[PDB]
Formats: C-alpha cells, structure tokens, sequence
C-alpha cells in the first residue's frame, strides 16, 4: 500500500504573503524549507510579484508552485502553496483570509485598514493554517478565535 501523501512530505500551504500595490511586504510567513530566510523570501516575493501583476489574476503557477492571489485598492494577497492534486484548498485559505481580515477590520482591508490590524492578521492566520497545513476554513470561526483570544 501506497498514496502521493502516504507521509505528509508536502504543505497545503507553503507560505502566505500581503504586499502592498509596489510590493513592499505588508505580512509573509512561510512554512516551507524552499524559503525560510529573510533575503531568499525577498526574492521569492519579488519573483511572486513580476510573475502576477502582469497575469488574468485569481492563480499562477510559478517556480513549480501553485499560488492564487487577488487585489483591491492599494493591496495583493497571496497563498503559495504545493501542487499535488488541487489548489482548491489554496483558494480556501484566500477565501478565509481575505473575509476574516474583513470582519476584524470592518473596512475595505485597504492598505491602512490591514497595517491597523497587523496583530489580528497574524492571529487569524494562526488559526486558518498550522504548520502549513489547513487547521481551518471559517472566516467568521477564525474571526471568534482571534476575538476571544
């Protein structure tokens, strides 16, 4: 008996990025051994940003890896993550990102909107993903989480 994951050798996510419009790193965190220093991550991020800016966005496929990002106003967000079988889970963590920052925030999670709400960004991702593995796909649950927190 064996399965692609029959060990979990790979991330659902392998890293989490919110640039700003020019690409100055509002957040990043990384689960994954492609990129776990700061110059290499700047590089990767600078890689993520040539490569999307410049694409039909919602998903690219980028250095071997599926990514899916989206923009609004004066931001991008961005999920980076493996490309085994889906990148349905990638959108998930998007989809809950994206709509926790919104309740936590209560605005457009427009550049100030985020850079207000730093410390609630990095709680909810502490509670979407794990390790860089899906831990959860609640918006409004993730969002309790942080609150109660």
């Amino acid at each position: 008996m064996e399965a692609l994951i029959l060990e979990p050798s790979l991330y659902t996510v392998k890293a989490i990025l919110i640039l700003d419009n020019d690409g100055d790193r509002l957040f990043a965190k990384y689960y994954d051994d492609t990129y776990p220093s700061v110059k290499e991550q700047k590089a990767f991020e600078k890689n993520i940003f040539n490569k999307t800016h410049r694409t039909d966005s919602e998903i690219a496929l980028l250095e071997g890896l599926t990514v899916v990002y989206k923009s609004s106003i004066d931001l991008y967000f961005y999920v980076i993550g493996s490309s085994y079988e889906n990148e349905l889970m990638l959108m998930a963590v998007l989809n809950c990102l994206f709509d926790s920052l919104s309740q936590m925030l209560r605005k457009n999670v427009e550049k100030r909107a985020l850079l207000e709400n730093m410390e609630g960004l990095f709680l909810a991702v502490d509670e979407i993903v794990d390790g860089g593995v899906i831990l959860e796909s609640d918006p409004q649950q993730v969002v309790h989480r942080v609150a109660l927190r």
